[PDB]
């Protein structure tokens, strides 16, 4: 009666777990590509903020 | 009297290099820079092309 109760109560959590890293790993990497090209057009506009007097 | 003149053809002909190499000198190490600075830049603004779409 104990392990029964508590292997439901333990279902539960397991089942949460798991339903949140599903919608948490598309969001997590697509966010890391987004924040690095950020970075990339942060440091290559940069470079093109001086094109015109460097040119 | 000929080894005189020989000393003296050939001041003439180091003095003539040492022109030379003042201008090899400069246009050289001058050019140099000038390739890589222009260059560098030219990364940055393709990068910048593409990666403000991208933004």
């Amino acid at each position: 009666r104990t392990a029964r109760a508590g292997y439901r109560g333990r279902a539960l959590d397991y089942a949460l777990q798991i339903n949140v890293i599903e919608d948490k790993r598309k969001f997590d990497i697509m966010e890391f590509v987004l924040r690095l090209v950020e970075a990339q057009a942060t440091h290559f506009q940069q470079g093109h903020e001086e094109l015109s007097r460097l040119s």
